[PDB]
């Protein structure tokens, strides 16, 4: 209850939230039912319309005005944002040729230059170029600031998980809002879109860019708008802002448009009745910066222009109901749309069972436009699983489809031709990025990046210290003019130890059996050079990685791979290998099937033994460096050390013979060399980070070799593809993947043919970051180039999506 007797007088959009009940007069307002009488009166004026005419020159002021054009308008900071173009024969902004903006160019008692973001609800990246002849004003900012061809959303691309996870850096799954619907089983509670439980703070986590700004002494204008408030009203709010006295002037505001997904949902992408809502944003951002042009601000402010997701053509008749797969559809809840999230309908219910729900779901259907996972088993580029809110099943829906529980629930609660929320490296999805200002670059381009990279630039825009986030602070300092943010890399943590030969081969009792004893100080002077690192510089071209945290390892070199060997884990962290163009791919030799070979450098209690693995009737065996790439016959033989052996099911040795065997001379082909390094990663708490020892939930069988969740492998080469990857003088170029080690195929629809017809997509789904591998494993990477360690942060941040190119 308010008791809404107060007035408005003086207090329209007011920037403290005075407590319940006095009536409030802000833009959060209207949501809490909590306005003052008066409110609409006084503060959501429309009389006279938004743009001078010019017989209102001079006029004298009358208050009822929604905006003046007398002569005092300018000194009280509410003029139409055309009135000197109308009144004193001024420019547009987008009339004026672009002019560098070297320095801030600010009036007096300004501290720092302004930050104003301009977010745009489904702006598809696309729509730069395609609606460009319709948005003067926008194309004018992208030619003459910062802009990427395209900014990659967060998954899923949804409204409220995207532009929360723009205002704090972080991952859905961190933040806490991991749908637009959600069910919070601690807290029991449901977030709806239409509500008031959306409000409450525990929805909320991380911290906002306003709260940031706010504790270290920055003030925020509202970042938050009511839908009825018009867009000139929301202009016209921020430009009076713009005018307080600097001791109450914010520095960070928002803007926010409905438009263009609000036609997109209902017109599709690139329905004809999306011209409008395009020209109607662009005569927004125009009358913006016309406003800061009257106040001298149109040099001093940057201006960030930034859409949530894009917008995929998705239809009724495109569902997918979950009723032709599911016998017991009644047993279940499902949130449905362009993704799937399902538990059980009751807790009470004991016959409810995940797996038989999965299997029921799991290629059943020639052209099924859906696919189930188990959350832990989703790509781990989608960061989508450690939050209690994301429910154990879920559905990665086909771009543009979308799925239903049964028909009823679409012809019963076509309604649509656009939708979003879908896998977030599709094209569709994508949305764009410009920044204009005194602070970004001046007709730049840059490459694509993702979203959860921008908060940490907001905050070095206006001076602030991020909150802990998933950025990568750093790897956007190429938008900067100034303000970079120069940070130094990470110290090791763990020295390496480097054994020679300790251990004799009788010391071994591993039952592993190898057919080598045949066997001149020619080629035996020779090998003792590769075993003490002479070819090192071939195989590790950016450096060792560096240990990031506390344990026991040791580097082994070897004529074509080094590796850096964990006594705790007993097996590679990584493994170091480069493969010219020129390489050639060789069999293993049919006497050496199932040799494994004692590393006489490695004691019997740090190695793993075959024996386990005999006895392990699930599990087998695979190596990191590939015994089919070995550069000799005699090389061959340390390929087949203990110490390069890693457990995995024969299921994903399929999938890692066909990588090991044709991919990588693919790749070298193509690229003109590539350097790799692969390893095991141990994430079975799903937190995206590596586990400790004790985290570990599965053993080889008898034995504590644990078992690896997935293999990574990051694949670099010469951006300049005319220099080999080992003779590369400038930028690298670098594709990274975390493939899932499971005991099936049974993600792959297509896995019972040649692996030439489904491994490569399985590989493509399960793309990285070279970022996203260093927090699984612990691992620093490209310690030791020639590059920049920005350069480095943005090469490590980059996503190979595989997706055709943005556009046509
Ligand atoms: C992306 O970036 C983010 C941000 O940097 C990374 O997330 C951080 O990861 C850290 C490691 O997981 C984690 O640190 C922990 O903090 C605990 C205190 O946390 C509270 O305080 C912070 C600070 O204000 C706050 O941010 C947290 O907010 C979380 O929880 C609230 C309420 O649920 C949410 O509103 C909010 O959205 C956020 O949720 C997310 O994080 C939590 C984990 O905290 C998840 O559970 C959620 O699903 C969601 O993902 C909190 O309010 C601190 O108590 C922890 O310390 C424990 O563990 C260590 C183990 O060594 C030990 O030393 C301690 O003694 C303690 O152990 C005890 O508790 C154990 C578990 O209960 C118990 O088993 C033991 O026996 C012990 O008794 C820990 O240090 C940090 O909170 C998050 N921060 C955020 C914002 O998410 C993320 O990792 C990055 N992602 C990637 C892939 O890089
Ligand atoms: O006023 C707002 O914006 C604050 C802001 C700005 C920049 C921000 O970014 C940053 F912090 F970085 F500046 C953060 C918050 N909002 C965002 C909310 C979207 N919404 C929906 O009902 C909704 C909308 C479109 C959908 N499509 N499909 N389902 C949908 C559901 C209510 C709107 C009010
Ligand atoms: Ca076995
Ligand atoms: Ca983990
Ligand atoms: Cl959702
Ligand atoms: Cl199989
Ligand atoms: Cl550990
Ligand atoms: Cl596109
Ligand atoms: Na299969
Ligand atoms: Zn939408």
């Amino acid at each position: 209850w308010t008791a809404t007797s107060g007035s408005c007088k003086g207090r329209c959009f007011e920037l403290q939230e005075v407590g319940p009940p006095d009536c409030r007069c802000d833009n959060l307002c209207k949501s809490y039912s909590s306005c003052c009488h008066d409110f609409d009166e006084l503060c959501l004026k429309t009389a006279r319309g938004w743009e001078c005419t010019k017989d209102r020159c001079g006029e004298v002021r009358n208050e009822e005005n929604a905006c003046h054009c007398s002569e005092d308008c300018l000194s009280r900071g509410d003029c139409c944002t055309n009135y000197q173009v109308v009144c004193k024969g001024e420019s547009h902004w987008v009339d004026d040729d672009c002019e560098e903006i070297k320095v801030p160019e600010c009036p007096a008692g300004f501290v720092r230059p302004p930050l104003i973001i301009f977010s745009v609800d489904g702006f598809r990246a696309s729509y730069m170029k395609k609606g460009s002849k319709v948005m003067p004003n926008i194309e004018k900012l992208r030619s003459c600031g910062t802009h990427a061809p395209y900014m990659r959303p967060v998954y899923p691309t949804k409204t409220f998980p995207n532009l929360y996870t723009l205002a704090t850096g972080l991952y859905p799954e961190s933040h806490g809002i991991v749908g637009n619907s959600m069910y919070d089983p601690v807290f029991d509670a449901s977030f709806h879109l239409r509500g008031r439980e959306k409000f409450n703070h525990r929805w909320w986590g991380g911290q906002p860019l306003w709260i940031t700004a706010t504790k270290q002494g920055v003030r925020a204008g509202t970042f938050f708008w009511s839908v009825s408030i018009p867009h000139e009203r929301r202009i016209l709010t921020i430009l009076q802002w713009l005018s307080l006295p600097d001791n109450e002037r914010p520095s960070v505001y928002a803007f926010y448009s409905e438009q263009p997904d609000f036609s997109g949902h209902k017109y599709g992408p690139f329905g004809p009745e999306m011209t409008n809502p395009l020209r109607e944003i662009d005569k927004t951002v125009g009358q913006l910066m016309d406003g800061l042009k009257q106040l001298r601000l149109h040099r001093c402010v940057n201006v960030i222009f930034v859409g949530d997701h894009g917008m995929e053509d998705v239809t009724c008749d495109r569902t997918e109901f979950l009723s032709n797969y599911l016998t017991n559809v009644d047993d279940i809840t499902l949130v449905p749309g362009t993704l799937g999230r399902i538990r059980a309908k009751s807790i009470n219910n004991s016959k409810y069972d995940p797996k038989t729900i999965i299997a029921a779901l799991t290629c059943k259907k020639p052209d099924q436009h859906f696919k189930p996972y188990m959350k832990q088993h989703l790509p781990k580029r989608l960061h989508y699983a450690n939050n209690r809110r994301i429910e154990d099943i879920h559905l990665l829906v086909d771009r543009r489809w979308h799925v239903a529980r049964k028909p009823l629930d679409v012809y019963k609660k076509c309604f649509f031709q656009g939708d979003h929320g879908f896998d977030n490296k599709v094209n569709s999805m994508q949305t764009v990025f410009v920044g204009y200002g005194p602070t970004f670059k001046y007709r730049t381009k840059v490459p694509p990046f993702e979203n959860i990279e921008l908060y940490n630039v907001m905050c070095d825009l206006l001076g602030l210290k991020p909150a802990p986030n998933n950025g990568t602070h750093g790897s956007l300092n190429h938008l900067l003019r100034t303000n970079t943010f120069r940070p130094t890399m990470p110290d090791e943590v763990s020295r390496p130890n480097y054994p020679g030969i300790m251990y004799l081969q009788s010391e071994f009792d591993l039952g592993c059996t190898c057919d080598d004893k045949v066997e001149n100080k020619l080629e035996e002077l020779n090998k003792r050079l590769h075993t003490k690192g002479s070819t090192k510089e071939r195989h590790l071209l950016y450096g060792r990685p560096a240990v990031l945290y506390r344990t026991s390892y040791d580097i082994l070199y070897h004529t074509d791979f080094e590796s850096g060997y964990s006594e705790i884990f007993l097996m590679p962290l990584w493994t170091s290998y480069t493969i010219s163009k020129q390489a050639e791919v060789s069999s293993i030799p049919e006497h050496l099937t199932n040799c494994v070979r004692p590393d006489v450098r490695v004691s019997p209690g740090f190695s793993q033994n075959c024996l386990a693995y005999k006895n392990d009737k699930q599990m087998s065996y695979g190596f990191l460096f590939p015994p089919y790439l070995s550069s000799s016959p005699e090389a061959k033989y340390d390929a087949f050390l203990v110490t390069n052996m890693v457990p995995m099911y024969p299921a994903f040795k399929r999938v890692w013979a066909y990588f090991q065997r044709v991919l990588v001379k693919k790749y070298a082909s193509e690229r003109n060399g590539v350097n790799v390094i692969s390893g095991p990663i141990f994430d079975y708490n799903y937190d995206g980070l590596r586990d400790t020892e004790d985290e570990i939930k599965q053993y080889v069988e008898g034995s504590s070799i644990p078992v690896p969740t997935h293999y990574y492998s990051i694949i670099t080469s010469c951006l300049d593809f005319t220099q080999p990857a080992d003779k590369c003088d400038g930028p690298l170029s670098v594709s990274s993947f975390i493939l899932p080690h499971r005991p099936d195929n049974d993600e792959s629809c297509n896995s019972s043919e040649d692996e030439s017809k489904w491994v490569e997509e399985l590989m493509k789904m399960h793309t990285a970051r070279v970022r996203d591998i260093e927090h699984l494993t612990g691992l620093d990477f490209y310690r030791k180039t020639s590059r920049s360690y920005s350069e480095i942060l943005t090469l490590k941040t980059y996503l190979h999506t595989y997706e055709s190119e943005i556009g046509g």
